[PDB]
């Protein structure tokens, strides 16, 4: 066990292992930290009440569930998980170390203009980052440029926190109510991030989930009666339906002169029907990706057992499967 030492950063107490050291202030209580065992500059965040009633103790269990499977380039991984405590009878805090952060999607696009290059090496990296975590059978449902880390080398990680509104990016079928998501709700922020990065502009810039509609409905069309049949809701459909009829707009015209081929791609993302949406294996093979795809460097995740999802369980036992979760933890190399 680790020999551990206590700040004040700020009025929060910190109690981490000797290893981590330089801590300042940076989600919900992060400190940058120096990573003494690997030379590397990290993000330790600290959980605020982890375990103060049943959903927040749920919460904490998935997320370091999560956390614990993402082995992934470029997916947001765990270097350590900590706590202070000696005994799961005084087990109340939960620190996360994970690589540090600097810049964002959209700090890197208000630094600097970008290529074509840019645009297929920062969208490859998505959709290969995506594919890994669709085959987990998670979805992300949260994607958007502040969601997404970029290095000086426009490397890129997917993370999820929780500008730079969520519903800018927002499936359609999210913001009407569903539920019955399938996957490709990411795919269409893909989309909508992709557009952006081309365009230098907000694809979407809705004022509400209204108003956000509404602009969608402008690009893509009002829904055929094709996507109409499968519409269950009675109204639901006393909106589409009542919403007189929109041409789906010829993207070439809308995307300037972007690369034809990334227009190709945006049509195929950001499809109205989310059972046409192509999906982040088959948006690899695009030829827009056609410098960087690599059909044997685009890995799949182990599988990933979510079943607790459908647990309602106490706050003690929540509590006591991420002590385990903790104790059972293996440093990566
Ligand atoms: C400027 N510096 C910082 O503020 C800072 C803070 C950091 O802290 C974080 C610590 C943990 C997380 N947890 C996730 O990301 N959770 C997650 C949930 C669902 C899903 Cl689906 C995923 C996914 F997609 F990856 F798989 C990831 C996010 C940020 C890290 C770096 N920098």
């Amino acid at each position: 066990r680790p020999t551990f030492y206590r700040q004040e950063l700020n009025k929060t107490i910190w109690e981490v292992p000797e290893r981590y050291q330089n801590l300042s202030p940076v989600y919900g209580s992060v400190c940058a930290a120096f990573d003494t065992k690997t030379g590397l500059r990290v993000a330790v965040k600290k959980l605020s009440r982890p375990f103060q009633s049943i959903i927040h103790a749920k919460r904490t269990y998935r997320e370091l569930r999560l956390l614990k499977h993402m082995k992934h380039e470029n997916v947001i991984g765990l270097l350590d998980v900590f706590t202070p405590a000696r005994s799961l009878e005084e087990f109340n805090d939960v620190y996360l170390v994970t690589h540090l952060m600097g810049a964002d999607l959209n700090n890197i696009v208000k630094c600097q203009k970008l290529t074509d290059d840019h645009v297929q090496f920062l969208i490859y990296q998505i959709l290969r980052g995506l594919k890994y975590i669709h085959s987990a059978d998670i979805i992300h449902r949260d994607l958007k440029p502040s969601n997404l880390a970029v290095n000086e080398d426009c490397e890129l990680k997917i993370l999820d926190f929780g500008y730079v509104a969520t519903r800018w990016y927002r499936a359609p079928e999210i913001m009407l109510n569903w539920m019955h998501y399938n996957q490709t709700v990411d795919i269409w922020s893909v989309g909508c991030i992709m557009a952006e990065l081309l365009t230098g502009r907000t694809l979407f810039p809705g004022t509400d989930h209204i108003d956000q509609l509404k602009l969608i409905l402008r690009l893509v069309g009002t829904p055929g009666a094709e996507l109409l049949k499968k519409i269950s809701s009675e109204s639901a459909r006393n909106y589409i339906q009542s919403l007189t009829q929109m041409p789906k707009m010829n993207f070439a015209n809308v995307f300037i002169g972007a690369n034809p081929l990334a227009v190709d791609l945006l049509e195929k993302m950001l499809v109205l029907d989310s059972d046409k949406r192509i999906t982040a294996a088959q948006a690899l093979a695009h030829a827009y990706f056609a410098q960087y795809h690599d059909p044997d460097d685009e890995p799949v995740a182990d599988p990933y057992d979510q079943s607790f999802e459908s647990r309602d369980l106490l706050i003690d036992e929540w509590k006591s499967l991420t002590y385990d979760e903790v104790i059972s933890f293996v440093p990566p190399p």
